[PDB]
Protein backbone atom coordinates (compact mmCIF):
# COMPACT_ATOMS: atom_id res chain seq x y z
CA UNK A 1 0.00 0.00 0.00
CA UNK A 2 3.13 2.42 0.97
CA UNK A 3 4.20 4.77 -1.95
CA UNK A 4 7.62 6.14 -2.26
CA UNK A 5 8.61 9.97 -2.80
CA UNK A 6 11.95 10.86 -3.62
CA UNK A 7 13.37 14.38 -3.22
CA UNK A 8 15.54 15.40 -6.00
CA UNK A 9 16.98 19.01 -6.64
CA UNK A 10 19.67 20.81 -6.91
CA UNK A 11 22.10 21.32 -4.25
CA UNK A 12 21.04 24.12 -1.48
CA UNK A 13 17.51 23.92 -3.24
CA UNK A 14 16.01 22.51 0.35
CA UNK A 15 15.81 18.56 -0.18
CA UNK A 16 16.78 17.66 3.53
CA UNK A 17 14.64 20.55 4.63
CA UNK A 18 12.06 19.67 2.83
CA UNK A 19 12.15 16.04 3.90
CA UNK A 20 12.23 17.22 7.66
CA UNK A 21 9.45 19.34 7.04
CA UNK A 22 7.65 16.76 5.13
CA UNK A 23 8.34 13.87 7.91
CA UNK A 24 6.93 16.26 10.89
CA UNK A 25 3.86 17.02 8.71
CA UNK A 26 3.35 13.26 8.09
CA UNK A 27 3.76 12.29 11.72
CA UNK A 28 1.52 15.00 12.72
CA UNK A 29 -1.20 13.75 10.64
CA UNK A 30 -0.64 10.45 12.39
CA UNK A 31 1.20 8.76 8.89
CA UNK A 32 4.94 8.53 9.77
CA UNK A 33 7.12 7.58 7.01
CA UNK A 34 9.53 4.93 6.59
CA UNK A 35 12.53 7.28 5.98
CA UNK A 36 15.44 6.70 3.85
CA UNK A 37 18.63 8.41 2.86
CA UNK A 38 21.16 8.50 0.61
CA UNK A 39 23.50 11.06 0.99
CA UNK A 40 26.91 9.77 1.37
CA UNK A 41 28.37 13.16 2.52
CA UNK A 42 25.88 14.80 4.95
CA UNK A 43 27.32 15.12 8.49
CA UNK A 44 23.80 15.66 10.37
CA UNK A 45 20.66 14.26 9.57
CA UNK A 46 18.15 17.18 10.94
CA UNK A 47 15.30 13.53 10.94
CA UNK A 48 15.03 10.05 12.18
CA UNK A 49 16.08 8.06 9.25
CA UNK A 50 15.30 3.89 8.67
CA UNK A 51 17.74 3.77 6.14
CA UNK A 52 20.72 5.86 6.31
CA UNK A 53 23.42 5.45 3.07
CA UNK A 54 26.40 6.72 5.86
CA UNK A 55 26.13 3.12 8.09
CA UNK A 56 26.85 0.56 5.90
CA UNK A 57 29.08 3.53 3.82
CA UNK A 58 31.71 5.46 5.58
CA UNK A 59 32.03 8.50 3.21
CA UNK A 60 35.50 9.77 4.05
CA UNK A 61 36.50 6.59 4.23
CA UNK A 62 35.87 5.40 0.42
CA UNK A 63 37.15 8.86 -0.67
CA UNK A 64 40.59 7.32 0.92
CA UNK A 65 40.25 3.78 -0.30
CA UNK A 66 39.47 4.68 -3.72
CA UNK A 67 41.41 8.16 -4.49
CA UNK A 68 38.59 10.20 -6.07
CA UNK A 69 37.31 13.32 -5.35
CA UNK A 70 33.83 14.61 -3.49
CA UNK A 71 31.53 13.72 -6.78
CA UNK A 72 33.63 9.93 -7.16
CA UNK A 73 32.94 9.07 -3.81
CA UNK A 74 29.08 10.35 -3.69
CA UNK A 75 28.61 7.92 -6.49
CA UNK A 76 30.86 5.48 -5.01
CA UNK A 77 29.14 5.36 -2.19
CA UNK A 78 25.86 4.92 -4.28
CA UNK A 79 27.48 1.89 -6.39
CA UNK A 80 28.42 -0.17 -2.84
CA UNK A 81 24.53 0.59 -1.66
CA UNK A 82 23.18 -0.56 -4.59
CA UNK A 83 24.61 -3.32 -4.13
CA UNK A 84 22.33 -3.98 -1.51
CA UNK A 85 19.38 -2.74 -3.09
CA UNK A 86 17.12 -6.40 -3.49
CA UNK A 87 17.61 -6.51 0.66
CA UNK A 88 16.62 -2.88 1.22
CA UNK A 89 13.33 -3.12 -1.28
CA UNK A 90 12.69 -6.29 0.58
CA UNK A 91 13.04 -4.24 3.91
CA UNK A 92 10.73 -1.53 2.75
CA UNK A 93 8.47 -4.60 1.32
CA UNK A 94 7.88 -5.86 4.42
CA UNK A 95 6.90 -2.51 6.21
CA UNK A 96 4.37 -1.43 3.26
CA UNK A 97 1.24 -1.85 5.41
CA UNK A 98 2.63 0.16 8.37
CA UNK A 99 3.84 2.79 6.67
CA UNK A 100 2.17 5.50 4.11
CA UNK A 101 4.64 6.36 2.53
CA UNK A 102 8.05 5.84 1.95
CA UNK A 103 10.46 9.18 2.15
CA UNK A 104 14.07 9.50 0.42
CA UNK A 105 16.44 12.49 0.70
CA UNK A 106 19.54 11.83 -2.36
CA UNK A 107 22.99 13.27 -2.46
CA UNK A 108 23.24 16.92 -2.84
CA UNK A 109 24.04 16.87 -6.37
CA UNK A 110 21.12 16.39 -8.84
CA UNK A 111 23.65 14.70 -11.04
CA UNK A 112 25.21 12.46 -9.04
CA UNK A 113 21.90 10.45 -8.24
CA UNK A 114 20.06 10.26 -11.69
CA UNK A 115 22.90 10.58 -14.08
CA UNK A 116 24.70 7.43 -12.50
CA UNK A 117 24.10 4.14 -13.00
CA UNK A 118 24.01 3.34 -9.73
CA UNK A 119 21.38 5.56 -8.83
CA UNK A 120 19.03 4.97 -11.68
CA UNK A 121 19.17 1.03 -10.34
CA UNK A 122 18.18 2.36 -6.62
CA UNK A 123 15.39 4.72 -8.50
CA UNK A 124 14.44 1.76 -10.84
CA UNK A 125 14.19 -0.60 -7.98
CA UNK A 126 11.90 1.81 -6.28
CA UNK A 127 9.09 2.48 -9.20
CA UNK A 128 9.53 -1.24 -10.31
CA UNK A 129 7.98 -1.84 -6.42
CA UNK A 130 5.81 0.87 -5.36
CA UNK A 131 4.01 3.16 -6.50
CA UNK A 132 6.96 6.38 -6.86
CA UNK A 133 6.80 10.24 -7.61
CA UNK A 134 9.35 12.38 -7.69
CA UNK A 135 9.53 15.66 -5.89
CA UNK A 136 11.64 17.97 -7.87
CA UNK A 137 12.36 20.78 -5.24
CA UNK A 138 13.25 24.25 -6.89
CA UNK A 139 15.26 26.64 -4.92
CA UNK A 140 12.47 29.41 -5.38
CA UNK A 141 14.49 32.51 -4.74
CA UNK A 142 17.56 31.84 -7.67
CA UNK A 143 15.24 31.13 -10.11
CA UNK A 144 13.57 34.95 -10.36
CA UNK A 145 15.34 35.11 -13.74
CA UNK A 146 13.64 33.64 -16.63
CA UNK A 147 16.51 32.32 -18.54
CA UNK A 148 17.40 30.55 -15.14
CA UNK A 149 13.87 29.17 -14.57
CA UNK A 150 13.48 28.19 -17.78
CA UNK A 151 17.09 26.01 -17.66
CA UNK A 152 15.73 24.51 -14.23
CA UNK A 153 12.55 23.45 -15.90
CA UNK A 154 14.63 22.25 -19.10
CA UNK A 155 16.47 20.17 -16.74
CA UNK A 156 13.15 18.57 -14.69
CA UNK A 157 11.88 18.11 -17.74
CA UNK A 158 15.25 15.90 -19.00
CA UNK A 159 14.82 14.25 -15.64
CA UNK A 160 11.24 13.33 -15.84
CA UNK A 161 11.98 11.64 -18.83
CA UNK A 162 15.09 9.93 -18.02
CA UNK A 163 13.31 8.39 -14.93
CA UNK A 164 9.82 8.00 -16.34
CA UNK A 165 8.34 8.81 -13.06
CA UNK A 166 5.66 11.33 -12.30
CA UNK A 167 6.96 14.71 -11.14
CA UNK A 168 6.32 17.22 -8.84
CA UNK A 169 7.53 20.15 -8.65
CA UNK A 170 8.00 21.77 -5.76
CA UNK A 171 8.87 25.60 -5.46
CA UNK A 172 10.70 25.67 -2.09
CA UNK A 173 11.36 28.36 0.04
CA UNK A 174 8.20 31.14 -0.60
CA UNK A 175 8.92 32.27 2.88
CA UNK A 176 11.78 34.23 1.14
CA UNK A 177 10.62 34.30 -2.24
CA UNK A 178 6.67 33.59 -3.10
CA UNK A 179 6.28 31.19 -6.16
CA UNK A 180 3.06 33.28 -8.32
CA UNK A 181 6.16 34.58 -11.10
CA UNK A 182 6.93 30.85 -11.51
CA UNK A 183 3.38 29.36 -11.44
CA UNK A 184 2.24 32.24 -13.73
CA UNK A 185 4.99 31.71 -16.06
CA UNK A 186 3.84 27.97 -16.18
CA UNK A 187 0.33 29.11 -16.81
CA UNK A 188 0.06 31.67 -19.02
CA UNK A 189 3.05 31.68 -21.11
CA UNK A 190 2.74 34.72 -22.55
CA UNK A 191 3.23 35.92 -19.47
CA UNK A 192 6.80 34.20 -19.76
CA UNK A 193 7.27 35.30 -23.49
CA UNK A 194 6.92 39.06 -21.75
CA UNK A 195 9.76 38.66 -19.23
CA UNK A 196 12.21 36.59 -21.80
CA UNK A 197 11.60 39.62 -24.25
CA UNK A 198 12.13 42.34 -21.62
CA UNK A 199 15.17 40.86 -19.74
CA UNK A 200 16.86 38.64 -23.06
CA UNK A 201 17.53 40.22 -26.26
CA UNK A 202 15.49 39.04 -29.43
CA UNK A 203 17.25 35.80 -30.49
CA UNK A 204 15.76 34.14 -27.06
CA UNK A 205 11.95 35.36 -27.18
CA UNK A 206 12.08 33.98 -30.67
CA UNK A 207 13.26 30.65 -29.62
CA UNK A 208 11.25 30.82 -26.80
CA UNK A 209 8.59 31.28 -28.62
CA UNK A 210 8.72 27.89 -30.48
CA UNK A 211 9.67 26.49 -27.48
CA UNK A 212 5.62 27.81 -26.22
CA UNK A 213 4.38 24.56 -27.44
CA UNK A 214 7.00 22.42 -26.17
CA UNK A 215 7.30 23.81 -22.94
CA UNK A 216 3.40 23.93 -22.49
CA UNK A 217 3.46 20.19 -23.02
CA UNK A 218 6.05 19.38 -20.63
CA UNK A 219 3.90 21.69 -17.84
CA UNK A 220 0.76 19.79 -18.39
CA UNK A 221 2.13 16.46 -16.96
CA UNK A 222 3.58 18.30 -13.87
CA UNK A 223 1.74 18.74 -10.71
CA UNK A 224 3.26 22.25 -9.32
CA UNK A 225 3.08 23.45 -5.41
CA UNK A 226 4.90 26.04 -3.39
CA UNK A 227 5.73 25.14 0.38
CA UNK A 228 8.14 26.67 2.84
CA UNK A 229 10.39 23.95 4.30
CA UNK A 230 11.09 26.43 7.44
CA UNK A 231 7.11 26.57 8.46
CA UNK A 232 5.42 23.86 6.70
CA UNK A 233 3.40 26.14 4.49
CA UNK A 234 1.78 24.08 1.76
CA UNK A 235 2.58 20.49 2.34
CA UNK A 236 -1.06 19.58 3.03
CA UNK A 237 -1.30 20.48 -1.22
CA UNK A 238 1.82 18.79 -1.86
CA UNK A 239 0.76 15.72 0.00
CA UNK A 240 -2.60 16.24 -2.51
CA UNK A 241 -0.07 16.50 -5.14
CA UNK A 242 1.08 13.11 -4.05
CA UNK A 243 -2.11 11.50 -4.13
CA UNK A 244 -3.04 12.34 -7.67
CA UNK A 245 0.57 11.11 -8.53
CA UNK A 246 0.56 7.60 -7.40
CA UNK A 247 -2.72 7.31 -8.92
CA UNK A 248 -1.59 8.47 -11.99
CA UNK A 249 1.39 6.34 -11.95
CA UNK A 250 -1.22 3.37 -11.41
CA UNK A 251 -2.36 3.95 -14.79
CA UNK A 252 0.17 6.12 -16.94
CA UNK A 253 3.30 4.92 -15.15
CA UNK A 254 3.11 1.18 -13.71
CA UNK A 255 3.63 0.04 -17.77
CA UNK A 256 7.04 1.19 -18.27
CA UNK A 257 8.95 -0.68 -14.80
CA UNK B 1 15.99 2.44 -51.26
CA UNK B 2 15.52 6.06 -50.69
CA UNK B 3 15.92 7.54 -47.48
CA UNK B 4 13.82 10.85 -46.44
CA UNK B 5 15.80 14.35 -44.95
CA UNK B 6 12.91 16.81 -43.43
CA UNK B 7 14.55 19.68 -42.62
CA UNK B 8 13.27 21.63 -39.40
CA UNK B 9 14.50 24.59 -37.91
CA UNK B 10 13.98 27.99 -36.32
CA UNK B 11 12.56 30.60 -38.78
CA UNK B 12 14.67 31.93 -40.72
CA UNK B 13 17.83 29.64 -39.79
CA UNK B 14 17.96 29.23 -43.52
CA UNK B 15 16.14 25.82 -44.29
CA UNK B 16 14.51 26.72 -47.50
CA UNK B 17 18.23 27.91 -48.56
CA UNK B 18 19.81 24.43 -47.11
CA UNK B 19 16.88 22.89 -49.06
CA UNK B 20 18.21 24.79 -52.56
CA UNK B 21 21.38 24.63 -51.72
CA UNK B 22 21.37 20.65 -50.95
CA UNK B 23 19.34 19.94 -54.23
CA UNK B 24 21.94 21.35 -56.50
CA UNK B 25 24.92 19.66 -54.30
CA UNK B 26 22.41 16.42 -55.04
CA UNK B 27 21.91 17.06 -58.47
CA UNK B 28 25.81 17.61 -58.77
CA UNK B 29 26.57 14.14 -57.92
CA UNK B 30 23.94 12.78 -60.39
CA UNK B 31 21.76 11.39 -57.55
CA UNK B 32 19.20 14.05 -57.61
CA UNK B 33 16.26 14.39 -54.74
CA UNK B 34 13.09 14.34 -55.11
CA UNK B 35 11.45 17.17 -53.24
CA UNK B 36 9.11 18.39 -50.98
CA UNK B 37 7.26 21.83 -49.97
CA UNK B 38 5.12 21.58 -46.62
CA UNK B 39 5.42 26.27 -46.19
CA UNK B 40 2.10 26.62 -46.99
CA UNK B 41 2.93 30.43 -46.41
CA UNK B 42 6.04 31.21 -49.06
CA UNK B 43 5.41 32.85 -51.59
CA UNK B 44 8.06 31.41 -54.24
CA UNK B 45 10.57 28.62 -53.82
CA UNK B 46 13.97 28.52 -55.20
CA UNK B 47 13.79 25.01 -56.66
CA UNK B 48 11.87 23.06 -58.25
CA UNK B 49 9.39 20.77 -56.24
CA UNK B 50 8.03 17.61 -57.01
CA UNK B 51 5.15 18.25 -53.95
CA UNK B 52 4.46 21.65 -53.18
CA UNK B 53 1.22 22.01 -50.11
CA UNK B 54 0.41 25.19 -51.79
CA UNK B 55 -0.59 23.38 -55.10
CA UNK B 56 -3.66 21.62 -52.90
CA UNK B 57 -4.05 24.15 -50.86
CA UNK B 58 -4.38 28.13 -51.45
CA UNK B 59 -7.10 33.36 -37.54
CA UNK B 60 -3.96 34.52 -37.91
CA UNK B 61 -0.57 33.16 -39.15
CA UNK B 62 0.11 30.28 -36.96
CA UNK B 63 -3.62 28.66 -37.27
CA UNK B 64 -3.78 29.35 -41.24
CA UNK B 65 -0.56 26.89 -41.58
CA UNK B 66 -1.57 24.14 -39.36
CA UNK B 67 -5.06 24.56 -40.92
CA UNK B 68 -3.04 23.94 -44.55
CA UNK B 69 -1.19 21.14 -42.57
CA UNK B 70 -4.00 19.64 -42.02
CA UNK B 71 -6.08 19.42 -45.04
CA UNK B 72 -2.46 18.33 -46.19
CA UNK B 73 -2.33 15.66 -43.97
CA UNK B 74 -5.74 14.44 -45.18
CA UNK B 75 -3.84 13.37 -48.05
CA UNK B 76 -0.51 11.48 -46.68
CA UNK B 77 -1.29 8.20 -47.82
CA UNK B 78 -1.50 8.92 -51.07
CA UNK B 79 1.43 10.77 -50.89
CA UNK B 80 3.71 8.03 -49.32
CA UNK B 81 2.67 5.86 -52.21
CA UNK B 82 3.83 8.49 -54.81
CA UNK B 83 7.14 9.14 -52.46
CA UNK B 84 6.97 4.87 -52.60
CA UNK B 85 6.92 4.90 -56.17
CA UNK B 86 10.04 6.60 -56.76
CA UNK B 87 11.85 4.86 -54.08
CA UNK B 88 14.25 3.15 -56.60
CA UNK B 89 14.23 6.38 -59.20
CA UNK B 90 15.73 8.98 -56.26
CA UNK B 91 18.45 8.35 -54.00
CA UNK B 92 16.76 11.22 -51.26
CA UNK B 93 13.56 12.72 -50.50
CA UNK B 94 14.37 15.89 -49.13
CA UNK B 95 11.60 18.05 -47.53
CA UNK B 96 10.88 21.72 -46.40
CA UNK B 97 8.55 22.84 -43.86
CA UNK B 98 6.67 25.63 -42.43
CA UNK B 99 9.16 28.58 -41.43
CA UNK B 100 8.09 28.40 -37.65
CA UNK B 101 9.11 25.06 -36.10
CA UNK B 102 6.39 24.02 -33.58
CA UNK B 103 3.78 24.69 -36.01
CA UNK B 104 5.29 21.62 -38.10
CA UNK B 105 6.21 19.12 -34.67
CA UNK B 106 4.06 20.54 -32.42
CA UNK B 107 0.71 20.12 -34.53
CA UNK B 108 -0.59 17.00 -34.77
CA UNK B 109 -1.03 16.76 -38.91
CA UNK B 110 2.85 18.02 -39.04
CA UNK B 111 3.91 15.05 -36.17
CA UNK B 112 1.44 12.58 -38.48
CA UNK B 113 3.13 13.63 -41.61
CA UNK B 114 6.84 12.86 -40.09
CA UNK B 115 5.46 9.62 -38.37
CA UNK B 116 4.05 8.68 -42.08
CA UNK B 117 7.38 9.70 -43.54
CA UNK B 118 9.46 7.54 -40.59
CA UNK B 119 7.31 4.64 -40.88
CA UNK B 120 8.04 4.11 -44.64
CA UNK B 121 11.75 5.37 -44.81
CA UNK B 122 14.91 6.05 -43.59
CA UNK B 123 13.98 9.22 -42.16
CA UNK B 124 16.29 12.04 -40.75
CA UNK B 125 15.94 15.52 -39.45
CA UNK B 126 18.38 18.27 -40.39
CA UNK B 127 18.14 20.41 -37.86
CA UNK B 128 18.84 23.88 -38.78
CA UNK B 129 20.60 26.41 -36.75
CA UNK B 130 20.89 29.64 -37.40
CA UNK B 131 24.63 30.12 -36.44
CA UNK B 132 25.74 34.11 -36.42
CA UNK B 133 22.44 33.92 -33.76
CA UNK B 134 23.58 31.42 -31.39
CA UNK B 135 26.75 33.03 -30.08
CA UNK B 136 25.40 33.87 -26.47
CA UNK B 137 25.83 30.39 -24.14
CA UNK B 138 22.36 30.99 -22.92
CA UNK B 139 20.82 31.07 -26.79
CA UNK B 140 22.99 28.14 -27.69
CA UNK B 141 21.56 26.03 -25.05
CA UNK B 142 18.22 26.83 -25.14
CA UNK B 143 18.26 26.11 -29.02
CA UNK B 144 20.00 22.51 -28.22
CA UNK B 145 17.69 22.05 -25.40
CA UNK B 146 14.97 22.25 -28.21
CA UNK B 147 16.78 20.61 -30.44
CA UNK B 148 16.41 17.85 -27.69
CA UNK B 149 12.91 17.92 -27.46
CA UNK B 150 12.78 17.37 -31.31
CA UNK B 151 14.41 14.61 -31.17
CA UNK B 152 12.32 12.84 -28.45
CA UNK B 153 9.43 13.84 -30.05
CA UNK B 154 10.17 12.91 -33.36
CA UNK B 155 12.37 9.26 -32.11
CA UNK B 156 13.94 10.29 -35.31
CA UNK B 157 17.62 10.58 -35.58
CA UNK B 158 18.89 13.84 -35.98
CA UNK B 159 21.81 15.71 -37.68
CA UNK B 160 22.33 19.23 -36.13
CA UNK B 161 23.30 21.64 -39.28
CA UNK B 162 24.74 25.30 -37.77
CA UNK B 163 24.06 26.85 -41.04
CA UNK B 164 25.51 30.31 -42.46
CA UNK B 165 28.92 29.41 -41.41
CA UNK B 166 29.92 32.11 -44.27
CA UNK B 167 29.03 34.76 -41.62
CA UNK B 168 30.15 33.30 -38.60
CA UNK B 169 32.28 29.95 -38.33
CA UNK B 170 31.03 27.00 -36.34
CA UNK B 171 33.83 26.49 -34.11
CA UNK B 172 32.74 27.77 -30.82
CA UNK B 173 29.75 25.56 -31.21
CA UNK B 174 31.63 22.00 -31.66
CA UNK B 175 33.64 22.90 -29.00
CA UNK B 176 31.15 23.85 -27.02
CA UNK B 177 29.42 20.52 -27.68
CA UNK B 178 32.52 18.83 -27.75
CA UNK B 179 34.26 19.98 -24.55
CA UNK B 180 32.24 20.88 -22.26
CA UNK B 181 34.67 22.45 -19.57
CA UNK B 182 34.48 25.47 -22.17
CA UNK B 183 30.73 25.86 -22.18
CA UNK B 184 31.30 25.89 -18.36
CA UNK B 185 33.41 28.58 -18.74
CA UNK B 186 31.60 30.74 -21.35
CA UNK B 187 28.84 30.28 -19.35
CA UNK B 188 30.43 31.66 -16.19
CA UNK B 189 32.12 34.84 -17.80
CA UNK B 190 28.52 35.48 -19.33
CA UNK B 191 26.13 34.92 -16.39
CA UNK B 192 25.95 34.62 -12.76
CA UNK B 193 25.72 32.47 -10.12
CA UNK B 194 22.88 30.02 -10.36
CA UNK B 195 23.45 29.06 -14.18
CA UNK B 196 27.12 28.14 -14.24
CA UNK B 197 25.16 25.67 -11.46
CA UNK B 198 22.88 24.82 -13.51
CA UNK B 199 25.06 24.04 -15.93
CA UNK B 200 27.17 21.83 -14.02
CA UNK B 201 24.92 19.01 -13.33
CA UNK B 202 23.19 19.52 -16.97
CA UNK B 203 26.85 18.57 -18.39
CA UNK B 204 25.73 15.09 -17.84
CA UNK B 205 22.48 14.84 -19.27
CA UNK B 206 24.26 17.48 -22.19
CA UNK B 207 26.67 14.88 -22.97
CA UNK B 208 24.10 12.24 -23.46
CA UNK B 209 22.29 14.50 -25.53
CA UNK B 210 25.58 15.44 -27.57
CA UNK B 211 26.78 11.75 -28.31
CA UNK B 212 23.09 10.87 -30.25
CA UNK B 213 23.81 13.81 -32.96
CA UNK B 214 25.76 14.39 -35.70
CA UNK B 215 26.70 17.73 -36.10
CA UNK B 216 28.46 19.72 -39.09
CA UNK B 217 29.11 23.59 -40.02
CA UNK B 218 27.70 24.71 -43.80
CA UNK B 219 27.34 27.37 -46.11
CA UNK B 220 24.20 27.23 -47.70
CA UNK B 221 25.53 30.15 -49.72
CA UNK B 222 29.00 28.46 -50.70
CA UNK B 223 28.23 24.71 -50.80
CA UNK B 224 30.82 24.83 -48.15
CA UNK B 225 30.06 21.49 -45.58
CA UNK B 226 27.48 20.02 -47.70
CA UNK B 227 29.68 16.63 -48.65
CA UNK B 228 30.05 15.95 -44.74
CA UNK B 229 26.53 16.63 -44.38
CA UNK B 230 25.36 13.92 -46.76
CA UNK B 231 28.14 11.33 -44.97
CA UNK B 232 26.39 12.07 -41.68
CA UNK B 233 23.02 11.34 -43.66
CA UNK B 234 23.93 8.10 -45.04
CA UNK B 235 25.44 7.07 -41.54
CA UNK B 236 22.24 8.39 -39.71
CA UNK B 237 20.76 5.99 -42.23
CA UNK B 238 23.12 3.28 -41.12
CA UNK B 239 21.70 4.26 -37.52
CA UNK B 240 18.20 4.47 -38.64
CA UNK B 241 17.94 1.00 -39.47
CA UNK B 242 19.55 -0.67 -36.63
CA UNK B 243 18.48 1.89 -33.63
CA UNK B 244 15.55 4.14 -35.12
CA UNK B 245 13.45 1.48 -37.40
CA UNK B 246 11.70 -0.66 -34.57
CA UNK B 247 9.51 2.57 -33.25
CA UNK B 248 7.80 3.54 -36.44
CA UNK B 249 4.81 1.36 -37.64
N1 LIG C 1 14.16 30.30 3.83
C1 LIG C 1 14.19 28.96 3.60
N2 LIG C 1 15.41 28.37 3.54
C2 LIG C 1 15.51 27.06 3.29
C3 LIG C 1 14.29 26.27 3.12
N3 LIG C 1 14.69 25.01 2.90
C4 LIG C 1 16.03 24.98 2.94
N4 LIG C 1 16.52 26.21 3.17
C5 LIG C 1 17.94 26.56 3.32
O1 LIG C 1 18.71 26.27 2.16
C6 LIG C 1 19.95 25.62 2.54
C7 LIG C 1 20.04 24.25 1.87
O2 LIG C 1 19.07 23.35 2.44
P1 LIG C 1 19.26 21.76 2.37
O3 LIG C 1 18.09 21.19 3.13
O4 LIG C 1 20.54 21.34 3.04
O5 LIG C 1 19.22 21.50 0.79
P2 LIG C 1 19.72 20.26 -0.07
O6 LIG C 1 21.19 20.36 -0.38
O7 LIG C 1 19.06 20.27 -1.42
O8 LIG C 1 19.51 18.95 0.65
C8 LIG C 1 19.93 25.47 4.05
O9 LIG C 1 20.74 26.49 4.66
C9 LIG C 1 18.45 25.63 4.39
O10 LIG C 1 18.17 26.10 5.72
C10 LIG C 1 12.99 26.97 3.20
O11 LIG C 1 11.91 26.37 3.06
N5 LIG C 1 13.03 28.26 3.44
N1 LIG D 1 25.38 34.00 -45.00
C1 LIG D 1 24.40 33.07 -45.13
N2 LIG D 1 23.11 33.48 -45.09
C2 LIG D 1 22.11 32.58 -45.22
C3 LIG D 1 22.43 31.16 -45.40
N3 LIG D 1 21.25 30.49 -45.49
C4 LIG D 1 20.27 31.43 -45.38
N4 LIG D 1 20.79 32.67 -45.23
C5 LIG D 1 20.04 33.94 -45.06
O1 LIG D 1 19.08 33.75 -44.03
C6 LIG D 1 17.77 33.86 -44.57
C7 LIG D 1 17.34 32.46 -44.95
O2 LIG D 1 15.94 32.36 -44.83
P1 LIG D 1 15.22 30.98 -45.20
O3 LIG D 1 16.15 30.09 -45.99
O4 LIG D 1 13.97 31.27 -45.98
O5 LIG D 1 14.90 30.41 -43.72
P2 LIG D 1 13.61 29.51 -43.39
O6 LIG D 1 12.50 30.36 -42.82
O7 LIG D 1 14.03 28.51 -42.33
O8 LIG D 1 13.08 28.85 -44.64
C8 LIG D 1 17.93 34.73 -45.79
O9 LIG D 1 17.99 36.10 -45.37
C9 LIG D 1 19.29 34.33 -46.33
O10 LIG D 1 19.90 35.44 -47.01
C10 LIG D 1 23.86 30.79 -45.43
O11 LIG D 1 24.21 29.61 -45.58
N5 LIG D 1 24.75 31.78 -45.30
MG1 LIG E 1 20.99 18.15 2.14
MG1 LIG F 1 11.25 28.81 -46.21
Amino acid sequence: SLSTIICIGMAGSGKTTFMQRLNSHLRAEKTPPYVINLDPAVLRVPYGANIDIRDSIKYKKVMENYQLGPNGAIVTSLNLFSTKIDQVIRLVEQKKDKFQNCIIDTPGQIECFVWSASGAIITESFASSFPTVIAYIVDTPRNSSPTTFMSNMLYACSILYKTKLPMIVVFNKTDVCKADFAKEWMTDFESFQAAIKEDQDGYMSSLVNSMSLMLEEFYSQLDVVGVSSFTGDGFDEFMQCVDKKVDEYDQYYKKHH
